């Protein structure tokens, strides 16, 4: 009776009628957001309370409202009209992505741009991109997507190949109204295709690949009990679902001994910016937040045995409400395995004769999402020796442009005619730290080297040194890679064998962060991704580093305003998040589908345990 | 009858016939290293010469020898006897390992030593450490190895639990004599044993994992011809042995088309240094460099099926010489196989209805050694898309010392007394490009941030900017993490359909360099771990960055000496030194038997190729 257990198709059609019952789901009203809330510090008061979350947007005009539900007593809990030109908009809807084409296939200004052109309206798709916060005074307080457009040349053909460059027009989705279409200048509309599945590109497909078999003819090491909880290798934790965050971990422990040890209560990618690096006005609004503003878990892919996942592999399938609270499975949206790793520790003893080898494995979660002409796969790794690891695989379509003629500073050419802008893709990590329990504390480490002297008379001696963050406003942390900066995370009341704090180490990447210039808007509406390490103390409305409504927010929501609280973190309930990411210069073999790019980081037990926890791996 | 073939025991129980024949092999010398040679530059010449370099020590004292044989003629072409008080020492020998803790067992000085702390002289291991060079005149022109102690309460006990601190002793192995004895205080020695096959350190072995099968039913992907010629997925190239570097590729190429075209001429690991940052004169000079001083071919392990290698493994089993030049062969010391890698490029289209995936592979090729305490695993992978990588795996024992009474700057404690002093490991990377032929550059790749003001009016444009080096004085470049700096090596004579130079783009991990104080002498000796790319001319004699001798070398010879010719490298036949290292302050997680760690690089395709070239993948 796990209070994080997957929610169930029986509790969305019960926040439905629930909501129907109270006069909030009329004809008129959709769900923009559906999601179960965790549960409350202290779970101490028996028999769980199941509440969920939800948005309703009126397509009617009338102001939106965030409503609270509670599934197990049946009743409405709070219900607040929202305010967007000051809080922001709703997450876009599914059903609202055509409607940006078909608006504008009947407006005057649109289908004079596409005459110029030489094209045929019926070929002409047009992207439904989040229109962000610019200088646009007649947009504050209304619900507005931005189209850029591509010819499909028939049915199957792949519209990323012709970019219309020079063209772009602004859509209020609410009113139905096209407010704006600017035509900035005939560019060539690219004519090569960029279709990967037609032999004549491919060429003929190879024969010299032979099968690789994986199995596990004892089946998995690793079980699931109440739908969602696992038990693999000393490792147990809660698998959750969040159609905007997608796959979330709960209660990350491991088992000591006798004793079940916390290490991270709740983790989470809890936003996704991609901001385009092209000042040309067609594109310079350009920013997608796909977690905050289109609801990544709401496009997770239904991933197929033995292409997706291969292995043997235990599904999950979780559900979701539509737009009219009825439920929805992504079937297969979820794989789980185990893997080989490789050797895990060897050594061979010239005075002992003993010769050693142990293999690793790690426990593999992932799911796939795809947001127009990206996808990308998030992937949760657990390790035998204890290490955790997060890996974003990036692949899609790249986003297109024409490639002007005399050359970009802010494209790169991908084919002849054909562009594909500078942008990054940056990802917050939300990891709500209990570190043997909730009394953590966040610790700087850096190299420290040492002058040739006096008590180092040889020039060989270096050190470290580690600062403990104590208020949030210190602890804003850039990444040094060249001094080897790590942060540690540690309980200062909970001690190893050798009376230090226990710890895990956060390594990063170091790939740089937010390239836009500091005064602009995204750097506004994007300030999480300036600075590679955040903490806050924990608190239950402070879930996402952007705040709760991105869509169309002006700025400085989210951990900007939650880090002015100033608040003490030392040996505190905290939260670390992370900004990690790729900046991204296409080449030319990224064109016409890209092989998987990735980026992450990973966590590593410092001084957790009291001596290697893989001492007792058998040798198999 | 490649001219890259391994060297097989006939060969080499020739090269000991021609030098037995000259007089160079009489009972009193000793091969310190023996190795093929690569063919010259322009293998126009038919039918191969198929040379040998030895270096020959001699254990009466006289000077050693540099010899290059050539098994093709059956003659001796040059013999230089070697004046090591200026050029160096030659590599340390198997046979001198046990020689310094037989020497020190009979000297009067380690006994009292030993005596004061109470232990049975019987019990001691002595390791057997190379000297370097610093303020011991007397060393000058001798071969030294200094020792480090360790308990053995019985045969099968680790060792290296129990250091015997505050002692050192220097021993002149040619002579056999033992020079200084230095005690600077009696430690406790740690008591606690790490002996990782106890049961009772290890507990009951877990039960809960169960088998993981990787078969390949119809057998491997790739073809080996020629012993060690590998043909796969488009790829092609030659698999040597070194004695000194271990692993080497040679000639890898990809085929593109109908065309072959040479990527890397030759890639290895061409040096090693760990050095420590423990201020003590018991081991302020330790510095090992396991590939120059010890090298780390010679102590390839065998590899066992199901344990070190697990799949449908091939093995290469090379031959070296042992120090009389009778042939000895490493059985299963390479294993290569192919393995899966997870999602190579997927992407489902809301436009044309079409849903794409397809897998990544990577071939897999490997080899482990054993220096005393550390044991090391190479790997080279390439990967479908073109993607070539490196990683080493460092596991083995730490090497320990007594933990300080009040705590230290420079040393972890690992257990109760048991310390071990903070240390790098640093590889170099020697990589003699050829991308598409000899004619390359290499340029480095800064991300530009760009100002909020006019052609920039929102603020969100970033660029990049190459610079060309163009003589070796200026081919001496460090890391930016933070400008996302990576290097470029590109053919300008070589364009792709898109009218630029073919490239390949190297990534690095942006870990810290040496550490150690620049007027120190382990600067002086590994001047190339103080940068992180170097790149040169290419020259036949110019193979390793810290010179041909490295042990007992004062400094300054390799890559600082190479570099001081500034030669042109515009356009040249160029090769790349890439650093890189771990900064290892020991965890309690890494005893008594430590968790494999991993660094490395890759280098990916950068507008080598005209479009994607892994659009022939087919589904399975
Ligand atoms: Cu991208
Ligand atoms: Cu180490």
């Amino acid at each position: 009776a796990s209070p994080f257990r997957l929610a169930s198709a029986g509790e969305i059609s019960e926040v439905q009628g629930i909501l129907r019952t109270a006069g909030l789901l009329g004809p008129e009203k959709r769900i923009a957001y559906l999601g179960v809330l965790d549960p409350a510090r202290g779970a101490g008061s028996e028999a769980e309370d199941r509440r969920f979350r939800v948005f309703i947007h009126d397509v009617s005009g009338a102001r939106p409202q965030e409503v609270t539900v509670s599934v197990t007593n049946g009743t409405v809990i709070s219900a607040v009209e929202l305010d967007t030109a000051a809080t922001g908009e709703l997450p876009v809807l599914e059903e609202e992505f055509e409607v940006v084409e078909q608006l504008l296939a009947t407006d005057e200004r649109w289908l004079k741009a596409l005459a110029a052109r030489n094209l045929d309206v019926s070929k002409v798709r047009v992207a439904p991109l989040s229109a962000g916060v610019f200088e646009y005074a007649e947009e504050r307080g209304r619900r507005i997507l931005r189209g850029l457009a591509f010819v499909q040349d028939f049915p199957e053909d792949s519209a990323w190949a012709h970019p219309v460059d020079g063209l772009v027009a602004y859509v209020d989705v609410v009113s139905k109204e096209v407010t704006r279409v600017i035509d900035t200048g005939v560019f060539p509309v690219p004519a090569e295709h960029g279709n990967y599945t037609d032999p004549e590109l491919t060429g003929p497909l190879r024969t010299t690949q032979k099968p690789i078999s994986i199995t596990q003819p004892e089946g998995p090491s690793f079980t699931v009990t109440g739908g969602n909880h696992i038990e693999w290798e000393k490792w147990s934790l809660d698998v959750g679902f969040d159609v905007r965050e997608g796959v979330v971990l709960h209660n990350i422990a491991f088992r000591d001994g006798d004793r079940l040890r916390p290490i991270i209560n709740r983790a989470s990618i809890a936003e996704m910016v991609v901001p385009y690096g092209d000042p040309s006005p067609i594109r310079s609004w350009q920013n997608y937040f796909d977690t905050g503003e289109y609801l990544v878990g709401q496009y997770a892919n239904s991933l197929e045995l033995g292409c997706d996942c291969l292995g043997d592999i235990t599904y999950l399938s979780p559900v979701i409400s539509d737009a009219f609270g009825n439920p929805r499975e992504i079937r297969n949206g979820i794989c789980m395995h185990e893997e080989d790793w490789g050797i895990l520790a060897k050594h061979s003893d010239l005075w002992s004769g003993i010769n050693y080898t142990r293999r690793n494995r790690r426990m593999v979660i992932s799911f796939f999402t795809t947001i127009g002409n990206y996808d990308y796969g998030f992937y949760w790794y657990l390790y035998l020796d204890g290490t955790i690891e997060f890996e974003a695989k990036a692949t899609g379509v790249v986003f297109t442009s024409a490639f002007p003629e005399g050359g970009s500073d802010n494209i790169s050419q991908l084919a002849p005619g054909l562009g594909a802008p500078f942008h990054q893709h940056i990802f917050s990590a939300r990891l709500d730290m209990a570190i043997d329990g909730f009394t953590n504390r966040v610790e700087e480490e850096d190299v420290v080297r040492q002058t040739m002297g006096p008590g180092n008379e040889r020039g060989n001696a270096f050190s470290r040194k580690r600062t403990v963050l104590t208020r949030e406003s210190e602890a804003v942390r850039e990444a040094d890679a060249r001094t080897g900066r790590t942060w540690i995370i540690s309980n200062p009341e909970s001690k190893n064998r050798l009376n230090e704090p226990v710890g895990y180490k956060l390594h990063a990447h170091n790939q740089p962060t937010l390239l836009a210039d500091p005064g602009s808007s995204i750097a506004r509406r994007a300030a999480f991704a300036t600075k590679d390490l955040w903490v806050t103390r924990y608190a239950d409305d402070e879930r996402y580093p952007t705040g709760d409504f991105v869509n169309q927010h002006s700025g400085g929501a989210g951990l900007p305003s939650y880090i002015a609280q100033d608040r003490d973190i030392d040996g505190q309930d905290i939260v670390v998040w992370h900004t990690f990411g790729l900046t991204h210069f296409p080449r030319v073999e990224d064109w016409p589908i890209m092989p998987v790019d990735t980026v992450g980081f990973k966590l590593r037990p410092e001084g957790f345990f009291d001596r290697s926890p893989v001492l007792d791996v058998p040798a198999n």
